[PDB]
C-alpha cells in the first residue's frame, strides 16, 4: 500500500545512474550504490579512485570478514576487478533490517565509476545466474529475503526531471523511488500490468510487437527479442538489435520527417538544440512496446513519448537532447530511459514484472505515457529466442 519511509530514496539521472544510500560494516560506513536491474553483485569502490571522495574501509569494519577470492568482471564498456568478503548491510531508507551480504570490494577498474555521479558502489539486484565469479555469490536481494521477513519484490520509480540538472539540482533533487518488499500506490496512475519473467538471470521479458505511432515495424517478433530483451537500470538507452534498431530508426526518421537532423544525432553522438521552451514534441513519435501478458494468448503496451527517448543534457538558453535509443548486439535493453515513464515492478515472488504509468512521468498537454490491454496476439512463446 503506503511505505513512506522509502518513497524518495533515490538521486540522481539516466545517464549518470540512479542511487540509493546504503551502510556498510561496524561501525556504519554510508556509500551511495547504484541500483541495478542489469547485474547480480553487490560491488563497491574499495580503494582511492579519481572520481571517488570516500570508499569502503575494510580495515575499520570489525563485522568484515575476508573470503580470500579475487573476482574479475569484464563488461563491454570496460572492467571492474576486487576481493570478495562478507558485511552487515543496511539501507537506512529502507526496511528496518541488517544483513548479512557478500560484497565485492573493488581494487581495480576500467570505465566504471562515472565523474560526478555521486556514487561508489553498484547494487545487483538480478539472479545469482548471472553473479560473478559464479552462481554461488549469493545476490543481495537474495541475502535480504532469505535473513528478514521482507516479501520477494521490489518496485522501481526512476524520475526523470524532463531538463537538464547541474552538479548542486542533481545533488539535492529527489530522483526517485526504490520500494523495497511492496509496491507504493502514490507512485502510478492507472493498472498495474504484468508480463512473465521469462527466465531467472537477468529480468528477462518478451516484446510480442513494436509500433511507431500506431504504425506497426512488421518484423518476425523473435528479432525483437534477439538475443533476449532484458529490464536494466545500469543502462541509460532504449538498446535494440542491430536490425530492430535500423527498422525503428527508419520509422522515427519517417515520422519526424518534418525536421531533418544529422547522422550524428541518430548515432546518439551528437546533440540537437532548440530555442528555450519551443522542442517540437509533437513532430516526433510516440513507441509502443508489447509484451506478453500473463493471460494465454493475450499482451499489454507501454507507450513512451519522445520526453522519455530524448535524453536532455546542457548545451546557452536553448533546450537541447541527445537520442536516447541505440543500436545494440546483445539484444534489447529497457534502459533508464523508458523505466522513467513508468512504476516498475519487479516481482520475484511471482516471476513477473509489472508495469504503470508513473507518477513522475515527464509529458505534454496533448500525449502521456500508457500501459494499456489487453490485446488478443498469438504464438507469444514463438517470440522468444533459443540457442
Ligand atoms: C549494462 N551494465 C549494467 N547494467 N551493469 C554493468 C555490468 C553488467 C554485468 C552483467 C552480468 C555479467 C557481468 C557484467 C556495469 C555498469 C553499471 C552501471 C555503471 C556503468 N559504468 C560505466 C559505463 C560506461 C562508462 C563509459 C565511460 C566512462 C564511464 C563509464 N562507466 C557500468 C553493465 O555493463
Amino acid at each position: 500500500g503506503s511505505f513512506v519511509e522509502m518513497v524518495d530514496n533515490l538521486r540522481g539521472k539516466s545517464g549518470q545512474g540512479y542511487y540509493v544510500e546504503m551502510t556498510v560494516g561496524s561501525p556504519p560506513q554510508t556509500l551511495n550504490i547504484l541500483v541495478d536491474t542489469g547485474s547480480s553483485n553487490f560491488a563497491v569502490g574499495a580503494a582511492p579512485h579519481p572520481f571517488l571522495h570516500r570508499y569502503y574501509q575494510r580495515q575499520l569494519s570489525s563485522t568484515y570478514r575476508d573470503l580470500r577470492k579475487g573476482v574479475y568482471v569484464p563488461y563491454t564498456q570496460g572492467k571492474w576487478e576486487g576481493e570478495l568478503g562478507t558485511d552487515l548491510v543496511s539501507i537506512p531508507h529502507g526496511p528496518n533490517v541488517t544483513v548479512r551480504a557478500n560484497i565485492a570490494a573493488i581494487t581495480e577498474s576500467d570505465k566504471f565509476f562515472i565523474n560526478g555521479s555521486n556514487w561508489e558502489g553498484i547494487l545487483g539486484l538480478a539472479y545469482a545466474e548471472i553473479a560473478r565469479p559464479d552462481d554461488s555469490l549469493e545476490p543481495f536481494f537474495d541475502s535480504l529475503v532469505k535473513q528478514t521477513h521482507v516479501p520477494n519484490l521490489f518496485s522501481l520509480q526512476l524520475c526523470g526531471a524532463g531538463f537538464p540538472l547541474n552538479q548542486s539540482e542533481v545533488l539535492a533533487s529527489v530522483g526517485g523511488s526504490m520500494i523495497i518488499g511492496g509496491i507504493d500506490h502514490s507512485l502510478y496512475t492507472g493498472s498495474l500490468w504484468y508480463t512473465p519473467i521469462r527466465r531467472e538471470w537477468y529480468y528477462e521479458v518478451i516484446i510480442v510487437r513494436v509500433e511507431i505511432n500506431g504504425q506497426d515495424l512488421k518484423m518476425d517478433c523473435k528479432e525483437y527479442n534477439y538475443d533476449k530483451s532484458i529490464v536494466d537500470s545500469g543502462t541509460t538507452n532504449l538498446r535494440l538489435p542491430k536490425k530492430v534498431f535500423e527498422a525503428a530508426v527508419k520509422s522515427i526518421k519517417a515520422a519526424s520527417s518534418t525536421e531533418k537532423f544529422p547522422d550524428g544525432f541518430w548515432l546518439g553522438e551528437q546533440l540537437v538544440c532548440w530555442q528555450a521552451g519551443t522542442t517540437p514534441w509533437n513532430i516526433f513519435p510516440v513507441i509502443s512496446l508489447y509484451l506478453m501478458g500473463e493471460v494465454t494468448n493475450q499482451s499489454f503496451r507501454i507507450t513512451i513519448l519522445p520526453q522519455q527517448y530524448l535524453r536532455p543534457v546542457e548545451d546557452s538558453q536553448d533546450d537541447c537532447y541527445k537520442f536516447a535509443i541505440s543500436q545494440s548486439s546483445t539484444g534489447t535493453v529497457m534502459g533508464a530511459v523508458i523505466m522513467e515513464g513508468f512504476y516498475v515492478v519487479f516481482d520475484r515472488a511471482r516471476k513477473r514484472i509489472g508495469f504503470a504509468v508513473s507518477a513522475c512521468h515527464v509529458h505534454d498537454e496533448f500525449r502521456t505515457a500508457a500501459v494499456e490491454g489487453p490485446f488478443v496476439t498469438l504464438d507469444m512463446e514463438d517470440c522468444g529466442y533459443n540457442i
